[PDB]
Formats: C-alpha cells, sequence, structure tokens
C-alpha cells in the first residue's frame, strides 16, 4: 500500500481582530474562523513514523495568529493567499496550502441616529466565506461565497409545468411561498500569486456587495418561474460585473411551506386564494444546485 | 404513589401567518414556533390507562393552527393569552395551559432605497419571546423576552477590585472586551384575564421596543465596571418606563476574548496597549444574572 | 428598585480526570462539563459597580479544577456536593452554590472478547446527570437524572380511547411505534451537609443503575396504552427500590413516526397490518411529563 | 452565460422501515435519512424557465418510499444502487443520479440476558453512509463510510520529534491522551451497474465490520507515534482484507485534552507523571487525513 493523497493541520482557529484610531477614536472589529490545511512531501509521517517532516498543527495556529498581527485580515482573499503563501515560501517540503475563511458579522451600532465608535451587533449568522488554494507552480486558486443568507417572499413565486407520471402527486402552483438559505460562490481566475492578488484587491469588496445586491433584488423582483430560473437570474448578472470571475455557484435549498387545509373544522378556508397560515417544513427539502459560466 | 404534578402537549408547532393588503399590494409576514402544555384532572390518564381525558397533543396542534387563522398572531403576547384562554374555557377538566411562543425576524427587504411590498429577510437569530400562563381561577401571567441579541464592543469594558485569594489568576483590567447573547426578560403584573390583556395590547410592542432601545443604548454608552453594574443599569430603566411590569431578568454570558502574548516570536507585542489580535474563546464562559425589582 | 434575586459563575466548564491503577496497568477515565453559580451578599456589584464582592468566574473555573484533583468526581452526586460545600465554607458572604455536572460517556473498550486496559469508546450521547444546590443553613439538595436515552419500540404501543370533538382528526390505534428520548430525574431527600451525603454514596451509582434497568425493562416490556401511563411505572418501581428518594420525574417527547399510505401508487399497501414503511417526523412533537410521588 | 453544471433533487428524507417474522414474532427495524440529486439534459429549466425537464423534488420523495417498500434497504449499498438505478432507466433525459444515504443505529435490547423481539435503543450517534453515483454509460460508484465513531485512549500516544523552528511552541511528548471521531471511508471497485453490485452483496456489512473491527483493535493497540503513523496502519490492514475496495481514507480531528499546571495553588501536581485532571479543549483542533490505495 501507498499514501495516495494527505493533507494534515488546524481546523476550526477562532481569531478577532481590532482597528483603533487615535485621532478620530473609531474604532473597527473583524472576527473569523479559519481552516489551514498542508499538502507536500509529508508520507513518511504515515508510513514509517517520520515526524521530522511534519509543521505541527499547534505551529500553524500560532502562524495565524501571527499572520494576523502583522497584515490586513480585510478582504478575506487577501489574508487567506498571504497565510498560504507563507507556508510554501516558509518550508520547502511544503508544496500546496489550503486555508479556509468564514468571516462573521459585527456591524456598527447606530445609537440615537448616530453610528457608535466602539459597538457591535451580530445582525444575522449570514458568512461571508473564502477558499484559497495555494499551490507550488501553480498560483492561488480563490473561490468566495456568501452563506447563511435567509430569504422569504410571500407571493410572486410560481411552480407548474413540470413533469407529471405514476411517482408525481404534487400540485401545480401560480403563487407560492418560496423561502431558502442563498449558499452562492464565484471562482476567480486564476492568480499567478500573491502580487497578482494584491492588484485586484479592491474587487474583492466590490464583487462580494454586487453578488449580495444581486442577490436580493433578483429574488425580490423576479416572478420566479423556479428556483431553478430565478438562481439563473442572479449568477448571469454577477457574471456580467465582474470580468475577473470565471464561474459563479448557487446551492440552494427550498424550505417547504405547507398550506393547511382546515375546512375539516367549521367550513374554514385556509388553502388557495384565502391562504393565511402554513405549516413550515424542517424537511426533508429541495435542493436546487447549478454553477453558471461564459460561453 | 401518586401523581404530584403533570403536564402534557405538543411541542416545536411551528407556524407561519401572512396579512396581504389587497388595496396598497403590502405584504406582511409573521413566523412562530409553539408549545401548549395543559394541566387539570388528567392523573387517571398516568395511573389508570384512561385516555378519556386526554384532549390529544394531535388536537392541541390543530387548534394552534385553528387560533391562528382566526385571531391576530401579534403581539404574541395577546396570541397566547388568546390560546391558552381557548383550552381552559373549552374543556372544564383542564385548568392551566401554559403556552410558550419563539417569534422569528422576517424583516422587510429594502430594494434601491425603497420597501419592498413582499420579501424578507431573517436579519438574525435572535428571537422575541412569551410565556403565557393561563390558570384556572388565576389569571394570566405573562413573561415576554428578548433572546439571541448577539453584541460586542472593542473597549469601555473594565474589571478590577475583585476578590483576590489562593484561588485567583485573573489580573485585572482597565480595557477590554465585552461580548455577549443578551437574555431579557420583563414579568407583567397578572392580568385577570383575556379582557384585561387586550386593554393594554399597544403596551407589549412598545415595551419590546424600550427595552431593545434601552438594552443596545446601555451597552454601548456605559463604560463599564462589570457585566453585574451594566445590566442593573438596564433593568432600572426598563422598569422605569412602563409601570406595569414588576421585574426585569437579564441572563448573560461572558464570552471571553482572551489576549495572544506572541513576544516569544520576534518580540512582537500584542498584549496591552499592543493587542490587537485575540483569541475568542468557545467555552468556558462567566454567566451573569439579574431579577431586579421596585422597592 | 432593587435586586429581587441574583446568581453568577462560571457555566461550560470542561473536566477530565483519569485513574491509573500501576500494579494492574487499568486506567479509567471520567468526563464531565460544569456549571457553578454563587448566590449570597452580592447585591452591590449590581447596584454600587462593588466588584470587591465577587469571587471572580475564572477563580470559579480554577476551583473546579483543584477540586476534582483532590478529590473523587464519582458519583457526581459526591463532587458536586464537595464542590459546592467548598465554596459557602470558604467565603462569608457566599451562602449558595449551585451545581450543575453532566457526565459523558467513556465506556471501556473491548478487544478479542477480553476488556483493554487504557481505551475508551463513546457509546452514545446518553449523559448522567445532577443539579446539586447547597445552601447554608438549610442541607444539600441533590436531583440526579438520566437523559438523552434514546429508544424505540416497533409494536405493542396503542393509543385510543382519547377525548374526541370538533378540533380531533387523530385516528385510534392498537398497534403503533413508540420512539422517545427519556430524561428521568429523582428526587433525594434532603441532606444535611456533606457528611450525610458521604454516608449514602453507594446508593447514587445503584440508584441510577436501577433508574435505567427499570426504564428499559419496563419499556421494552409495557404493553403500552400511552405515554402517561407507561411513565407512571417506570416511576413507580423506582419509588419503591429506594426509600431515599422522594419524587421521580419523566420528561418524555414522543417523537412521531407517520405511516405512509401508497396506495395511490399501483395500489401499494403500506398502511394498518401492511405498514413497513414509515416517514419519521422530526416536528412538532407531544410532549409528556409527570413527577410521582408517594402517598 | 452557459449552464456548466447543475443537479437538484430532495434532502433530508428520513425514512423507517421494519421486517417482522410472524412465526417467531421478532421485529428488525432500520432507519436512514436519504439525498437523492439528479443531473442530465435540465439545463432549460435554468435558462428558459422549461420545467417539463424536471422530476418534481416531491416526486423523488415519493419514490424514495416506494423503492424502500418493494426492496431491501439493507445493506445501504443496494438500496442506494437500487434507487440511483431507477432515475437513470425510468427518465430518459437523466443520465446521473447521485443517493447519498445515512445510516441510524437502532440495536436491538437485552433484557434480563435475552434479546427482546421488538424494542431498540440509539446506542451512539455513530453511523454508516454510502455515497452512491450512478452514472448512464459509467457503472456505479460506492463510497461506504462510518462516521461519528467517538474514541479515547488514556495512553499510548506520544507526538515528538516534529518540526522545530521559530513558529512552534509545542512541547514533545511521550504520554499523551488521544481522541477522535473517527471518519473512514472504503471505495470499491466501478461496478458496471446493478447486477454487480447485487453479485458483491455478502461484501457489504463484511467490509464494514472489518473496518470497524480493524479500526478500534488498532486504535486500541497501537502505541501510536502520531494520528498520522496509526491511521495509515488500519488503512492498510483493511485493504490486505478486501481485494474489491480501491482506497481508503481516514479524516480524524486531534480533539486535544491539555494538561492544568495547578502547581501555583499549594504545589499541586498535576503535569507530567501527575497529570490527573485535563482540560478538554473544543476548538481549534488537528486535522489529519490520507487516502491510501495498493502500489
Ligand atoms: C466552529 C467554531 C465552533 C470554532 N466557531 O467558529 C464558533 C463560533 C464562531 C463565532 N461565533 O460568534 C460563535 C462561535
Ligand atoms: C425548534 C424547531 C426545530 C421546531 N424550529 O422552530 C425550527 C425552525 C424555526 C424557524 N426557522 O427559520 C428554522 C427552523
Ligand atoms: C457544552 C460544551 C460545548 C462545553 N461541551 O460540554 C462540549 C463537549 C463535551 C463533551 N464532548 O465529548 C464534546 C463536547
Ligand atoms: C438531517 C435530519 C434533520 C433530517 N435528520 O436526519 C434527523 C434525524 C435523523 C435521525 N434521528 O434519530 C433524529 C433526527
Ligand atoms: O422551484 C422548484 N424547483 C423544483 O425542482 C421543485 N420540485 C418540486 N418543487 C420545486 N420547486
Ligand atoms: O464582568 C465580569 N463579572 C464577573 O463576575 C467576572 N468574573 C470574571 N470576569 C468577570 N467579569
Ligand atoms: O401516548 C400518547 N399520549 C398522548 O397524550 C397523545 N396525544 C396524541 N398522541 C398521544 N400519545
Ligand atoms: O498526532 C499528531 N499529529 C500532528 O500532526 C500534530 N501536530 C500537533 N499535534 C499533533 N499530533
Ligand atoms: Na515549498
Ligand atoms: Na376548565
Ligand atoms: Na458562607
Ligand atoms: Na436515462
Amino acid at each position: 500500500s501507498a499514501v495516495k493523497a494527505a493533507r494534515y493541520g488546524k481546523d476550526n482557529v477562532r481569531v478577532y481582530k481590532v482597528h483603533k484610531d487615535e485621532k478620530t477614536g473609531v474604532q473597527t472589529v473583524y472576527e473569523m474562523t479559519v481552516c489551514v490545511l498542508l499538502e507536500g512531501e509529508i508520507e513518511t509521517s504515515y508510513t514509517k513514523a517520520d515526524n521530522s517532516v511534519i509543521v505541527a498543527t499547534d505551529s500553524i495556529k500560532n502562524t495565524i495568529y501571527i499572520t494576523a498581527k502583522q497584515n490586513p485580515v480585510t478582504p478575506p482573499e487577501l489574508f487567506g493567499s498571504i497565510l498560504g503563501t507563507h507556508f510554501i515560501e516558509k518550508y520547502n517540503h511544503i508544496h500546496a496550502a489550503h486555508v479556509n475563511i468564514v468571516c462573521h458579522r459585527w456591524t456598527r451600532m447606530d445609537i440615537d441616529g448616530k453610528p457608535h465608535p466602539h459597538s457591535f451587533i451580530r445582525d444575522s449568522e449570514e458568512k461571508r466565506n473564502v477558499q484559497v488554494d495555494v499551490v507550488e507552480g501553480k498560483g492561488i486558486d480563490i473561490k468566495s461565497s456568501l452563506s447563511g443568507l435567509t430569504v422569504l417572499k410571500s407571493t410572486n413565486s410560481q411552480f407548474w409545468g413540470f413533469l407529471r407520471d405514476e411517482y408525481t402527486t404534487l400540485k401545480e402552483t401560480w403563487d407560492r411561498i418560496l423561502s431558502t438559505d442563498v449558499d452562492a460562490t464565484w471562482q476567480w481566475k486564476n492568480f499567478s500569486g500573491l502580487q497578482e492578488v494584491r492588484s485586484h484587491v479592491p474587487k474583492f469588496d466590490a464583487t462580494w456587495a454586487t453578488a449580495r445586491e444581486v442577490t436580493l433584488k433578483t429574488f425580490a423582483e423576479d416572478n420566479s418561474a423556479s428556483v431553478q430560473a430565478t438562481m439563473y437570474k442572479m449568477a448571469e448578472q454577477i457574471l456580467a460585473r465582474q470580468q475577473l470571475i470565471e464561474t459563479v455557484e448557487y446551492s440552494l435549498p427550498n424550505k417547504h411551506y405547507f398550506e393547511i387545509d382546515l375546512s375539516w373544522h367549521k367550513g374554514l378556508q385556509n388553502t388557495g386564494k384565502n391562504a393565511e397560515v402554513f405549516a413550515p417544513q424542517s424537511d426533508p427539502n429541495g435542493l436546487i444546485k447549478c454553477t453558471v459560466g461564459r460561453s
């Protein structure tokens, strides 16, 4: 037998950073969870009990904190590129570094109509994420995403015209609830290295903002024929607004809200045009995925 | 042996309701999770296999949906009072109904600067809750709360002057991070019944809003001597602004953010005035509780 | 305003302990999560920013570890009594200590039919818990429990003869699945102090074992008329086997498994005597509670 | 723009099945969670609002239940192969079916030393899983796994001889705790279709049993030089015992248990040979991965 693939490192590394403006007194906070897994000439740690090739996972943890102290942590695409580049440059025998970052929201509070200099709120579990793969000889591959963006529209969603056979019970509908948890990922052109990533830094926050704005406006304004049709419109608009992304991927659950027939009780009418009270269903759920690229 | 206490019912009942304005086209949504547990002359279901005294939990579930169809679901204090009153009035042998409601956020989206008529976002897992105990012969006891309001301030928190003995290692500090998940509960005066609850309906949303505003402004503006001192100021202000509440309770974790000494690495300075990068700690956590009433 | 109630301390303190027999080489492990909250003359920490009365929560954490080093951690009733007694004896102004302990399973592995000296498996998330309230001048109040014991029987559960009215849709049944997560708590006679707790130490593990054995045998062998009827039989047997407990409480969800009518598909028969495939329901769920004492 | 990849279906489908022996009275239960995602000529559902190509996710759900009624649900490799084959044979335009199954434990209870005919316990959240990819023209690709197998050994784990530089603080150790959650996956040779899967049916349960037995015996008996070294020994033994698997993959967290220095308190000795009480760490955690194949 032989090792065909291997990677190891430190997961679930929580990191906070503060920036303090001492002339204005304004503070800004950043919080993330980081994972770094390394690849390289490490097979003998597995086959021969040779730990000399292991950069200890504790040391990887230390390196995350040191890198955050000495470098910007925003945008996360940049921080992950800096961090992954470090491992392949510092260690001759390490040839790839896989950096995953989850960014947590800390939104400045408004108090009596004025932004507060040092107080923040977690407005939602929506995350901004990156996956940064730094591969020696191959450059830096970045996937950026937003996840956990939970939305609902109460009308202007439809689902009719689907295949019907002996397995089908679902009724067609011209007016339903649509609710989902948005997971949207944009895949950047390969970067040759850290210099090229730095050259595009303003594009990372701009493109996250565009993706979020397109997602919300299209969800709200599309009189949706299906999750499939609406998600494609989102993806195509994001591609049209950033030439440096190659693909946009969505993964969307269809979090079902079922009508409740109450007509067995005093003739109460709660279906169709009379539908007011619904039963949100925890499981099962539809799951719809698409990756859109340029022709 | 004998039954000393018993209650039973249906938990984890998810409920959605929509309101549609057909003149303006504006829709508004409400979503909750409901639990109803009943008490009364039910002991023989336990001791003698006598199911005649059991209102089936499935029937309790049906009743929740019917009640939501026929009545307002907001404010939740009102809905829970309506629902609990129903069981003690409908069933002679049922003498108490315990109704817990968790309200989930669906905040109207703003699209290009204008509120959208039918699209919503889950801005945060913060909940608005009620516990409504309807007890025949004793009235209606309501506890209202906000929970899951997660906040952080980056300075203007201190903790010094605590007891020091042979168990103490913690250093005093004049500048630390303070972060918590706010659980705040206000206990209303006993209401004699549903009519009295209805008479105070505008006070429920007003008091929730006051509690939230006081919590956030006091957290943001208090140069905090301890979690204890800051939470008391919140509670006293809420009591001063609503005569119909008797007590305010807070339960606050102290979600610790630890400094990280990096001076073992190239003399890097990351403590005290130089502290920039911190390690958020998942566990353990301080837990601080207070119930404040009027003198 | 004034403080009506207050308690504070450290929650979510994870603790492991090992015992090593150096003559036999046999090691035994214990793992728990501990919470300690203190009460006493602490109100001025809230009202006057007086931290002198605060035993820091960090110091409470240290004390948990020190107590585990110097004392047995099993049975948990004993450890919690030792720990809570410490705070009210050490600190004049602390008058109650509330200790909650969750014990995690580490069951010795059997390897080729022989118990292994130092390897363990988490067989299940079932917990053994205690709540120990040490109150100066009032003694020690102990509640012991098992929780997270998840069971299912595929027949010999019935539910018929319940109340039927205009809210009722549930069909009677003479053969259903019954599945639950057992939460069972036994409340000990008040103990005067730590000496009396020590005098009864063998009874704690014995009574936990009896409660577990009675729960499982009664669940398995009762042709159940309802959750209510079966849980009462468990409670009465536990009371009959330990004179030093005053009450037994059960809290049992009814985790529903719904029949699936497939007769719309090729006449397939999957209900009643033909029921083979079921849909487990995540929510809602029945919730049935009882506290049983002696007459 | 154009669709580059797409799949859709139903996730989180809970399924129970019972087998009843009416001659012996012995019942046996099976419970799973299923996901089915389909691929094929579905792009126009995304780009042109053409729902004619969509097999509704509700219909996929129905099909899961029907398939479980008409076919064995064990071993899960077989059930998933049957289910995925159905979609590519039934629907001309569907060309792949991706079936994921999580099997939940229901272990028969022993009551007074005898196996009970119809009562079961969830002994642990350990899962047995399959991923079955049925691809028209390409056969059936099966990955089998066990996950959530949580273990701890209290000695006979070491970690020394790792790389040391200016990022390293970790001390070498010759005696530590090792605890992990085992995720082990075995990748079968490609099968040409359902007939070939059926021909190997006894091998699926046999190989799961071998993987579990090898994992536990090797964990318990290896005086471990690292997680890396121990996991490789497991993988090589599993490959040696089943010629029809091509690779074995492990993913193992190193769930750290930290020593607690108490010597600041009365000189208490709790490190090194005196280490008795430890602090389990929830995060961060090492994460070690390997894929082993044959040379
Ligand atoms: C995944 C883990 C448990 C390491 N985590 O990131 C936890 C966490 C992150 C952020 N906030 O606010 C709370 C907890
Ligand atoms: C407690 C349970 C599982 C019943 N629940 O309420 C779930 C739930 C409620 C609201 N949202 O948005 C998601 C899930
Ligand atoms: C409640 C917290 C998060 C502190 N906890 O006890 C976690 C925990 C305990 C035991 N095991 O095996 C895993 C995690
Ligand atoms: C993933 C979901 C929520 C669908 N699930 O499988 C839940 C579940 C499965 C098995 N048991 O025992 C409890 C819950
Ligand atoms: O938008 C939708 N897309 C689908 O594929 C689907 N199937 C059932 N319900 C559905 N909804
Ligand atoms: O605000 C605080 N209150 C306390 O009781 C405490 N103890 C440690 N750290 C603390 N912080
Ligand atoms: O055992 C049971 N007890 C009940 O109260 C109940 N109601 C519905 N289903 C039920 N099952
Ligand atoms: O077994 C181990 N493998 C590692 O790579 C590691 N690094 C720190 N601690 C470790 N343990
Ligand atoms: Na390198
Ligand atoms: Na009544
Ligand atoms: Na005292
Ligand atoms: Na096909």
